[PDB]
């Protein structure tokens, strides 16, 4: 079972993780702010969040995939 | 092709949401950080993630739930 | 580069995989359904989609971890 | 405690629910044998995934946000 040290350890992990996920749902709110006014100035946020999205991936890895995609696309006529 | 107005200001949103990405990166690194400092001392991990899952609703409205799923389970044997 | 051989092979493989996830859709819809016929007579949709997902589990795990549960509920008066 | 009428037909729709997921399964089962046999065939599979998921859409839009994306990453540089 849990003794008093290890019940006080316990409370405290779960208050600590609680105030860090309050943190992270700050930023998240924030990323939906910063789109919400790219969408307010005329800028599609689907496309952006993709360039947020490539530019996170390896380059060399996300070029080659790209690559293997276009062959494949225009091989059954889609590209 | 985008004009130098359109282009300085989506240049401005990459680099904010961007900047925002890693802060939030950051706060996730801690949250690892305190689970892994709790395994240390012999904790259930995954446990403590569904206590805290759990947290998030009233205890009154979740044992009411529970209340509802032994009512079933011993229904269906 | 994709061959004839190739070519069509790819366009199997595409249609072929295509076909199964509608296939697949139908299914999902049909749980749906049952969901909704339950809901209708009564019971908690929620609550059931949980037995669902405990009995996929293994029990001893299941039992296990559940214990482990109860005592850090206890432990920070949850429980 | 449920009674009869609330027991059996809690039962069947466990029971229901359960047999549509297993059919559910043996369908992933065989878009897995069909990737699985891409693979042998020397097709990358993550790249067929993502062909199916792009196709869900009509060549039309696809281009056309494809359009806007090259001219947002080419003026950020």
């Amino acid at each position: 079972v849990l003794n008093s040290t290890a019940q006080g350890q316990l409370k405290s992990i779960i208050e600590r993780v609680e105030r860090l996920e309050v943190e992270k749902a700050e930023i998240m709110e924030q990323i939906k702010e910063v789109y919400a006014e790219a969408k307010g100035n005329g800028f599609d946020v689907k496309v952006l969040k993709k360039v947020v999205r490539i530019r996170k991936q390896d380059r060399a890895k996300r070029q080659e995939e790209d690559a293997i995609l276009d062959l494949y696309l225009s091989a059954i006529g889609e590209i």
